[PDB]
């Protein structure tokens, strides 16, 4: 009824509806969040200025949005057990600039994971406020094996003295060793900031090496495997840090918080914290491992590494003689949404690229199985497969169809 | 229903803050009610997708109809306020203003913004902000007499310290901003000019306060405020290779995925302030605010900042009622009504304590409030500021606020 004073927009919001119902989501870094967090977000918390922090805020009636935030900063904690947590960042990138602001100075060198090799562009890209602003020297994978090589990252640590090391990556599919990262920022007298936003929810569930009790600061969205809404946060353990992480945010690059979306992250955080969240947790790496199953065994589609750890994968297709691109336009033909990405040293444009970016965590919400990631894999092994061949494409479409039917939202 | 039982402690502290603001006269000048169209939209699936990169280059795959949202935004601010390109995408008034500064500045320039007390925002210089800390600032203020900027001091500051961009806009400044003569004086001195009209960017669409879209080689704003639109940002520009340092300091420079159920709120919002009604709503809100600088012009305790508004806001000198800006602020909250406190021109107590308070109509006139309602408004907190803890006035307060709210209940 209030559709009808802008039928265009709800329009377009319908037809977003009905696109999420009949595609395929495989970018990595999407979920379903639930009901209760949209709900949260559509809230009248939107009207509510609360520019400081419960208890300090700069005006008043703010008495029930601080617990709220309050509920927020205190599932964090303990769902990461993190001392301190800070839960304004507008996203995954605002929780990164303060955090940098809290570490390092502009001009000082960072060592960052190389966004080929599975780095976020946060982590040094000189088109991003981090390359920018710092002078970030790259760390990247070993070719052969394609994970990374901590005596490798070791030497560049020693040669470059950087007053901060960054782990933390968005492409890659391994688990990142924090202790090594430690052992390394240690010795050459760096601190160590850990950039989790991809794995957060094996994090949460367990089923990730926590980086915070090694880490002097801990970024991380609170989407992507933590199925929150789209929004960031901060945590760390300690008390001094924590106060610079809290000045940086706000006043220093942030005005009032989005406590709607504060909320969602509460709401998403208790989610969270329930014995169920594990078990899909569980689900999500294990779907992923049987999707590379498939791929390890077809032929085109080189898995690199050539295993996975955590929800996601990259995809070598440069023996389908095709690029990512090309990929991810096939694929989007038969409702299967990837993205393009980079591989460890790529060769062609970040905009062209050689592979694909595939994760499990949107299609598991769905509840896909096993056997169901099993078959999705074929599917785009089949498309792949494909060399334009319309009727094999037609029948990928009905074995998309299929799935989304029995997985409906 | 069932949601809300595996979580009571978060939906009762909603339930909690729904009550509040269905009690309570909300005079935070930069508080709004949004409409139910926004929230929805704010509250759909759209928080799903990820579509880093802009409508039409997006990074990957699946943005057909999120690129229709996000041009209906664009196309509606570029049809609100005259400008030939927009970007939608900053999460905030502070983004919004972050990516303009990289667009028209390096770091270390010199610029010219407003000081904090005098009513400039913490993004105009503060040395606590990324503004202050990235870029050399200079501040003007206004006149300590007329408590309004005196442009031949920006004349005479600009020619003194030649700065790369002049800033206008403020956040507590209640009276007309002369963009014409700003955009005379940065010309005069070389500079760019830059205006934030996040306070005032809904009584400028509805044509009520001088555009500063023409003179403004950025104009940056928020999208709640005056605009009643969600908790957003966005920045105009009319200079085409403008828009191209813009979007790029935008994504990648300073932000990933954008919020596009928040950009499909900006969208319903912009629609609604198309609409013919919402020039009455904003000219109500000036009707509104110049009725209560009336009233409290005529208390002694309450000292109007400059003695008169052009906007929807007043700053209000407490000192003389023997109480800071922080003991009217919390007074008031104790009889339902929610204010801020604020520092006022040539500031002498603390910035956390202030000697002011700042009080805004949007809110009071989006649920209904007329000047009648508004002149009782200010009487109530003329009221209760006099009364000395007087529990038999402050409780008149209370019902006089009780009186007002039933009367003017919330959608
Ligand atoms: C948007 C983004 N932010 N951080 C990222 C991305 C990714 C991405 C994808 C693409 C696809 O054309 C281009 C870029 C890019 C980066 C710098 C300059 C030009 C283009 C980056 C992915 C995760 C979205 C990507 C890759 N590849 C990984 N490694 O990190
Ligand atoms: C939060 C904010 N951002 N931009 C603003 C504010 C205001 C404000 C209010 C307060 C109230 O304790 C303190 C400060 C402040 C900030 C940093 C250092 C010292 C003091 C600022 C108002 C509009 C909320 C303010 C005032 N006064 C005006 N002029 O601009
Ligand atoms: C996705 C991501 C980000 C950025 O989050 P945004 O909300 O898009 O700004 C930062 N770091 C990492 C590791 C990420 O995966
Ligand atoms: C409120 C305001 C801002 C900040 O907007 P946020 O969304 O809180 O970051 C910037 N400039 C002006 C003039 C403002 O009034
Ligand atoms: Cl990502
Ligand atoms: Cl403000």
């Amino acid at each position: 009824d209030y559709k009808t004073f802008d039928p265009d927009l709800w329009a377009a919001i319908a037809k977003e509806e009905e696109r999420q119902e009949h595609n395929l989501e495989l970018i990595a870094s999407e979920n379903f969040v639930s009901e209760a967090v949209m709900a949260a977000q559509g809230s009248i918390l939107t009207n509510k200025y609360a520019e400081g922090y419960p208890g300090h805020r700069y005006y008043g009636g703010c008495e029930f949005v601080d617990i709220v935030e309050n509920l927020a900063i205190d599932r964090a904690k303990e769902l990461f057990g993190a001392k301190f947590a800070n839960v304004q960042p507008h996203s995954g990138s605002q929780a990164n600039t303060a955090a940098y602001l809290a570490l390092v100075e502009p001009g000082d060198t960072i060592l960052g994971m190389d966004l080929s090799a599975g780095g976020h562009l946060t982590h040094g890209s000189p088109v991003n406020f981090s390359g920018k602003t710092y002078h970030f020297v790259a760390y990247g994978v070993d070719p052969t094996t394609e994970v990374i090589d901590y005596n490798v990252v070791r030497i560049l640590a020693r040669k470059h003295q950087p007053k901060l090391i960054v782990a933390g990556a968005s492409a890659y599919g391994r688990t990142i060793d924090f202790a090594k990262f430690r052992e390394i920022a240690d010795e050459v007298g760096a601190k160590l900031m850990v950039d989790m936003a991809h794995i957060a929810g094996l994090v949460a569930a367990g089923l990730h090496p926590n980086p915070v009790p090694y880490a002097d600061i801990t970024t991380t969205t609170t989407h992507k495997t933590l199925r929150g809404p789209r929004g960031g946060m901060i945590l760390t353990n300690d008390e001094a840090l924590a106060k610079k992480i809290n000045s940086a945010v706000f006043p220093g690059i942030q005005g009032g918080p989005l406590e709607h979306v504060i909320a969602g992250k509460a709401v998403a955080f208790k989610e969270a914290l329930d014995p169920a969240f594990k078990e899909y947790s569980e689900q999500i790496i294990a779907n992923a491992k049987a999707m590379v199953k498939v791929f390890n065994q077809a032929i085109g589609t080189r898995v690199i590494s050539g295993a996975t750890d955590n929800h996601l994968m990259l995809i070598d297709v440069r023996e389908l003689g095709i690029n990512g691109k090309e990929a991810e336009s096939i694929l989007d033909s038969v409702n299967i949404t990837v993205n393009k990405n980079s591989i460890p040293f790529e060769t062609l444009s970040p905009f062209k690229t050689s592979g694909i970016r595939i994760g499990t965590p949107a299609i598991t919400t769905r509840g896909f199985k096993e056997e169901d990631a099993v078959k999705v894999a074929e599917l785009v092994v089949k498309a792949l497969q494909a060399k334009d061949d319309n009727a094999q494409l037609d029948e990928v479409k009905t074995g998309v169809r299929e799935l989304t039917e029995k997985f409906p939202l």
